[PDB]
DNA sequence: CCGACCGCGCATCAGC
DNA sequence: GCTGATGCGC
DNA sequence: GTCGG
């Protein structure tokens, strides 16, 4: 919490730009600034000092000097006191309510969870589920629970067909102590770029059959987004409901997918910048060679995460060591 | 100065 | 009925 | 809002 007041302020400004101004690039600018400042190992003494960090520019340096001298930001103070902005900001915490729906709801006097619960007819299916689990979806997931969730998913997937490959990615695969949701990448040897039906559906159905998956936000042939819950013992309290995504990826793009969806964002960026310096380009699907004039060639064969590191002559980085 | 800032799968809607 | 645009999440 | 061409 060296500069926790500054990072809190920048995050509040970010959330305002995202939810109220509908300016996703300023949201990400403020987020970027807050991240580098949370990494900085000194209590910032001036805006000029922070401005030396990448992502901190002139207007953020100005806000830091105001916050340092006064302990507050009058832009934020006015925003907090604006009832419309505060209601729009709150409503976007419902999964499925974005800035457009939030503003539309607030315009017609729908401002609170109660107002939403009163107006289920004006909600689409996703929004109804987000409202249903409003508190649960904002809880984090302890790693011990993730581990238990991974066991169910891998086991039920194996039960459908032994040849499925399922990998839990995101912050969990990087070894985090808690996760926000569960990210599952699924493949099968029979599904390639140049190619069985219902491959995702059968896994989703089996997980519903054992009452692990409890709700569906969206589902198609390659991506499922829904809700799941660990089973409870007959004497203890039930578990929170959890967000879970399952994506079906072709096997020849699978390990590029695992690489991408493990992250982190900073690590992917560093790994792709290094790939370029070696004459390769990595995206979420493929690694391709670069010709002399920057033309990408055909995708290279990838049987594992390690193959990707080998191509660019990088020693394998363990998922836990991929924070950057 | 000024354009880019990831962009795609799914759900939903406006227009044909 | 269809297609393309958009909101949303990530 | 920040960055870079
Ligand atoms: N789960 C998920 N992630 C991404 C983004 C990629 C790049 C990112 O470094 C990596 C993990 O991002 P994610 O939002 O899952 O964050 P994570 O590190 O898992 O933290 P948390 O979810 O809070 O536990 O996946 C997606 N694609 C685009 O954003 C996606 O559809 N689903
Ligand atoms: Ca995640
Ligand atoms: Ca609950
Ligand atoms: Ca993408
Ligand atoms: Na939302
Ligand atoms: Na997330």
């Amino acid at each position: 919490t060296l500069n926790g007041g500054i990072t809190d302020m920048l995050t509040e400004l970010a959330n305002f730009e995202k939810n109220v101004s509908q300016a996703i690039h300023k949201y990400n600018a403020y987020r970027k600034a807050a991240s580098v400042i949370a990494k900085y190992p000194h209590k910032i003494k001036s805006g000029a000092e922070a401005k030396k960090l990448p992502g901190v520019g002139t207007k953020i340096a100005e806000k830091i000097d105001e916050f340092l001298a006064t302990g507050k930001l009058r832009k934020l103070e006015k925003i907090r006191q604006d009832d419309t902005s505060s209601s729009i900001n709150f409503l976007t915490r419902v999964s499925g309510i974005g800035p457009s729906a939030a503003r539309k709801f607030v315009d017609e006097g729908i401002k609170t969870l109660e107002d939403l619960r009163k107006n289920e007819d004006k909600l689409n299916h996703h929004q109804r589920i987000g409202l249903k689990y409003f508190g649960d979806f904002e809880k984090r997931i302890p790693r011990e629970e993730m581990l238990q969730m991974q066991d169910i998913v891998l086991n039920e997937v194996k039960k459908v067909d032994s040849e499925y490959i399922a990998t839990v990615c995101g912050s969990f695969r990087r070894g985090a102590e808690s996760s926000g949701d569960m990210d599952v990448l699924l493949t099968h040897p029979s599904f390639t770029s140049e190619s069985q039906p219902k491959l995702l559906h059968q896994v989703v159905e089996q997980l519903q059959k054992v009452h692990f998956i409890t709700d569906t936000l969206s589902k198609g042939e390659t991506k499922f987004m829904g809700v799941c819950q660990l089973p409870s013992k007959n004497d203890e309290k039930e578990y929170p409901h959890r967000r879970i995504d399952i994506r079906l990826i072709p096997k020849d793009q699978y390990y590029c997918g695992v690489l991408y969806f493990t992250g982190s964002d900073i690590f992917n960026k560093n790994m792709r910048a290094h790939a370029l310096e070696k004459g390769f380009t990595i995206n979420e699907y493929t690694i391709r060679p670069l010709g002399v004039t920057g033309v990408a060639g055909e995708p290279l064969p990838v049987d594992s995460e390690k193959d990707i590191f080998d191509y660019i002559q990088w020693k394998y980085r363990e998922p836990k060591d991929r924070s950057e």
